[PDB]
């Protein structure tokens, strides 16, 4: 735990950790279980629920999705590019998840019930500790002490593991959750910069843009070997300490480290 202890001191806030060998079994835990704001690291559990809700509903995926200006918030690249194109709900999850769009973010949200009902998705699935509060862009505000719009390391872990790698999904979505973690464009930086680079990596990062706030979780395949997955989040004490995304990879090589992954 000291390299981890070194680390967030030398960021100057407090990281969390948590990182699962699916081969070995093994584990790394730092602050695992400790709350962090999700910021944009919602919108992966997001098009999941989406995905899980298509099992269930034909055409869904392909439905289409009203939206105008009104819609449009602060950083919303892909569902303003394509506004005059139209866009369906599967154009919006692979938005939200690859390229983080805030709008697509809020208009799946509104079709799974909100907040709360992409919380009660992740009940289902048997976490515990996941609650999503409010909307794009209130929820990140990353306000010390606030539980609202919070996950741990831990949880982020196991819930991705049971979504990407076990039985959460059926087979096609699962693999098509895969894919879009797999096309994320936001984390090069991230996890990802800690991994080899012909191991295969699917991740979703978040950036609150306030109190040193970021993450990223991944699955990480190295190459023949059974995949990992892994969660690393900061946050920092003051609204206007900067993110670190050399630390989020640091904790990553770190946590890669203690399973004994080479
Ligand atoms: B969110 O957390 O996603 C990030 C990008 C990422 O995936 O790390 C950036 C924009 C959307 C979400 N963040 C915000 O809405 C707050 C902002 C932070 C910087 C610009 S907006």
């Amino acid at each position: 735990a000291e390299p981890f202890a070194k680390l967030e001191q030398d960021f100057g806030g407090s990281i969390g950790v948590y990182a699962m060998d699916t081969g070995s079994g093994a584990t790394v835990s730092y602050r695992a279980e400790e709350r962090f704001p999700l910021c944009s690291s919602f919108k992966g559990f997001l098009a999941a629920a989406v995905l899980a809700r298509s099992q269930q509903q034909a055409g869904l995926l392909d439905t289409p999705i009203r939206y105008g200006k009104n819609a449009l918030v602060p950083w919303s690249p892909i569902s303003e590019k394509y506004l005059t194109t139209g866009m369906t709900v599967a154009e919006l999850s692979a938005a939200a998840v690859q390229y983080s769009d805030n709008a697509a973010a809020n208009l799946l949200l509104k079709e799974l019930g909100g907040p709360a009902g992409l919380t009660a998705f992740m009940r289902s699935i048997g976490d515990t500790t996941f609650r999503l509060d409010r909307w794009e862009l209130e929820l990140n505000s990353a306000i010390p002490g606030d539980a609202r719009d919070t996950s741990s390391p831990r949880a982020v872990t196991e819930s991705l593991q049971k979504l990407t790698l076990g039985s959460a999904l059926a087979a096609p979505q699962r693999q098509q959750f895969v894919d879009w973690l797999k096309g994320n464009t936001t984390g090069n930086h991230r996890i990802r910069a800690a991994v080899p680079a012909d191991w295969a990596v699917g991740d979703k990062t978040g950036t609150c843009g306030v109190y040193g706030t970021a993450n990223d979780y991944a699955v990480v395949w190295p190459t023949g070997r059974a995949p990992i997955v892994l969660a690393v989040y900061t946050r920092a004490p003051n609204k206007d300490d900067k993110h670190s995304e050399a630390v989020i990879a640091a904790a990553a090589r770190l946590a890669l480290e203690g399973l004994g992954v080479n």
